[PDB]
């Protein structure tokens, strides 16, 4: 059976630091999308990777969280720290 959802969740391990950097956010009015990702860190290892564009931060929307918001949320944010990422890509060839 097929199914859409549209978006997977993450779980980081902790505690801090994470080893993932972010950008945009409500301050930018743009999603929390990861700029670097620490190799051989938490976060890969979970499955966090550059350019996941963050729903949501432990169930939380993300869609309006600050720069400073989604850091603090995540910062405050227990291990595993739950992450949805927004995962919308298509097949192409050419």
């Amino acid at each position: 059976g097929s199914s859409g959802s549209s978006g997977l969740t993450v779980d980081v391990a902790g505690p801090a630091p994470w080893g993932f950097r972010i950008s945009g956010g409500r301050d930018f009015h743009t999603p929390i999308i990861v700029t670097k990702v620490t190799e051989r860190g938490k976060a890969e290892a979970a499955d966090l990777r550059p350019g996941d564009i963050i729903v949501a931060i432990n169930g939380q929307s993300a869609e309006n969280m600050l720069h400073a918001e989604a850091q603090s949320k995540i910062r405050q944010s227990a291990s595993p720290l739950r992450l949805q990422l927004d995962r919308s890509s298509g097949p192409s060839s050419g």
